[PDB]
């Protein structure tokens, strides 16, 4: 039936407006644009091109020296060595190839971090909802950034909802039109593209839980390209996970309730537990 992906402005929510759309775009396709949340494509794009520089023009010796070393727990770049490279982040135990690199991408964590608190908040203060311990603390949380550039210019895995509380996505987009992210909204899988000025919000497994169920943790795939489509694909998304803190809490007769993959038994549980 409804597949549209709705667009809000961060502040015009925060002055009260559209209150019942918003708590409605919740509860039954868990997912929207968000404007006016100080984002802006020209910060996204100067660290961007950062990187790709250090892709580009840094030397073995430098790359190897800041290249993962525990290659799943997860700091610092992968697949940089002779389809998809990725540069990871979180508060702390980072790893940097310049000191103006450090500086940019410091800068760029916190303000990801700042509109992923802020969007939270205000996805709580619309479903009337107050975590144990408070507001603040929950979102005072052990979040991650997760960056990949898909460079130069065939196996389908399924949909997933994210672990997290909510997760922000910055995107540019392929000379050619096509897009990699999509997601189920009223029965349908609907495109995810670059959009101006925007920045898109997936709300997350955390985020239905916390609400008790007020809002929903939609299913989300990321594509490949046909072998035919590959002309004209280079990409690049920003993705910020925002995750709690291990300790967070929800009771597991609620959790299987929405069709969570959950091999864990007992009264409650913890989200350190979980991953
Ligand atoms: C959303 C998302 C992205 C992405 O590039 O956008 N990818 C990342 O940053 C990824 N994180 C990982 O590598 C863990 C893989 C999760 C899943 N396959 C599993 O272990 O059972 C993936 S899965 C999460
Ligand atoms: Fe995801």
């Amino acid at each position: 039936m409804d597949t549209t992906v709705p667009t809000f402005s961060l502040a015009e929510l925060q002055q009260g407006l559209h209150q019942d759309e918003f708590r409605r775009c919740l509860r039954d396709k868990g997912l929207f644009y968000l404007t006016d949340c100080g984002l802006t494509d020209t910060e996204l794009k100067s660290a961007k091109d950062l990187v790709i520089d250090f892709f580009e023009h840094g030397s073995e010796a430098e790359k190897r020296a800041v290249t993962s070393p525990v290659p799943t727990m997860r700091r610092g770049f992968t697949g940089l060595e002779s389809y998809s490279m990725c540069y990871s982040m979180g508060t702390a135990d980072n790893l940097f190839p310049s000191g103006d690199f450090e500086r940019i991408w410091t800068q760029y964590f916190d303000r990801q971090y700042t509109a992923s608190r802020a969007v939270a908040r205000e996805v709580l203060r619309a479903t009337g909802t107050e975590p144990d311990g408070g507001v603040e603390a929950f979102l005072d949380c052990e979040p991650l950034l997760r960056f990949r550039y898909f460079p130069q210019v065939p196996l389908r895995m399924a949909p997933h909802y994210d672990l997290s509380m909510v997760t922000l996505i910055q995107q540019t987009p392929c000379a050619n039109g096509f897009v990699s992210l999509q997601a189920e909204v009223g029965g349908a899988f609907t495109d995810l593209p670059y959009r101006p000025d925007a920045v898109l919000v997936f709300c997350g497994a955390i985020a239905t839980l916390v609400t008790g169920g007020q809002v929903k943790a939609p299913r989300h795939h990321v594509a490949a390209p046909r072998r035919d489509q590959i002309a004209g694909s280079s990409r690049t998304s920003s993705v910020f996970f925002l995750r709690p803190n291990a300790d967070f809490t929800f009771s597991v007769p609620l959790a299987r309730e929405c069709g969570f993959d959950v091999s864990l038994d007992g009264e409650t549980a913890t989200f350190q537990d979980w991953i």
